[PDB]
């Protein structure tokens, strides 16, 4: 209850699916040209299963101008300019490509794969073989549950481009409105009525960011997957308005304990879904709360489990 970082720490049995940043750390030791290929060739494979959800149309728009701009270069210039954004060098590409939220960066890939399977941006050279490095991290990607495999791609999407400065400017989507608070459902958590954590869950599957972020103390933080905390309400706020719309969160059971100093911790584990996969993908995720006396989120830890045995009393 004292510091963030300290916070970290609460229910330390939690096995988080490390495999995922393990894997992306391997893939970025790679020859762009083999990034490209290898993410190429995990795209393919998995859409034989998993069709991505087509990106919104706002997200398009942001991205249109440098799409076109690749799209009226010649192969060779084509092929340098996606290389540059996996070698994370300094142009302004790399740059634009930096100021983008997740979502954009991610529709931006879906455009170029689609281009790639018509012809009209270069593909990946006709029967191109990885390094061996780059064949055993393809490997270890497609061992994975789908729920860890997707994240290993969007992690690898976001870490591409370059940016210089510190409040260098942030594109991301309009915020969606609030569901009508009349059409929303309410979570049921086995063993957890705490009204924190159900308003928690409620007030994120409706988009009621404004609503979610007075749950916070204003020093309190919140940690996404394999990523440091986002400290203070300003912060945490932009990142659900930025990153956090349109998932469901489907909480399943949790155990609550008290904590030092009047708080209490509380862990609960279930099912989250992206609106890029809808409910073809379910990650086994566990929430970790360190809530104040008065019940608002000094800490929450959102962990992405490594298996579904990591799920509580599976
Ligand atoms: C790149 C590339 C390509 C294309 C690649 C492409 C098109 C790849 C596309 C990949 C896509 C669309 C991946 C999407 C992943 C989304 C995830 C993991 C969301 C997780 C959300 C979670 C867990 C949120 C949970 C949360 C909960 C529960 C909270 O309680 C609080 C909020 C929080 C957010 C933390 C080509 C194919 C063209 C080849 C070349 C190449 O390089
Ligand atoms: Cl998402």
């Amino acid at each position: 209850p004292f510091t963030i970082d300290s916070a970290r720490g609460i229910f330390p049995n939690t096995l988080a699916a490390d495999v995922v940043p393990a894997t992306i750390a391997r893939f970025s030791q790679l020859n762009a040209e083999d990034q490209l290929a290898l993410i190429w060739f995990a795209y393919l494979e998995m859409g034989k299963t998993l069709t991505i959800a087509a990106p919104g149309a706002a997200s398009m728009q942001l991205a249109e101008n440098a799409l076109k701009e690749i799209q009226a270069m010649g192969p060779l210039q084509q092929t340098q300019a996606m290389c540059d954004l996996a070698n994370r060098a300094d142009t302004p590409l790399c740059r634009t490509y930096a100021s983008w939220s997740p979502n954009i960066k991610l529709g931006f890939w879906y455009r170029l794969g689609e281009l790639m399977e018509q012809g009209f941006v270069a593909p990946i050279p006709a029967g191109y073989q990885l390094s061996a490095n780059a064949n055993a991290v393809l490997a270890t990607i497609q061992g994975l549950e789908s729920g860890q495999q997707i994240t290993v791609l969007r992690n690898a999407v976001v870490d591409m481009g370059f940016t210089a400065g510190k409040d260098g400017k942030r594109i991301a989507e309009p915020v969606v409105p609030p569901q009508d608070t009349a059409s929303r459902t309410k979570v049921s958590i086995e063993g957890v009525t705490n009204a924190t954590v159900l308003n928690y869950m409620d007030n994120l599957n409706a988009n009621d960011f404004d609503t979610l972020i007075e749950l916070f103390t204003s020093d309190g933080a919140l940690q996404p997957p394999f990523q440091r905390p986002i400290v203070g309400k300003e912060n945490v706020l932009r990142f659900f308005r930025e990153e956090c719309q349109n998932l469901k969160l489907i909480p399943e059971r949790g155990v609550t304990e008290p904590a030092e100093d009047g708080f209490t911790q509380i862990k609960v584990t279930g099912k989250v879904q992206t609106p890029w996969f809808g409910g073809n993908v379910g990650m086994n995720i566990a929430w970790r709360f360190l809530l104040n006396p008065e019940g608002k989120i000094f800490f929450v830890a959102i962990d992405l489990l490594a298996s579904p045995k990591e799920l509580l009393n599976f």
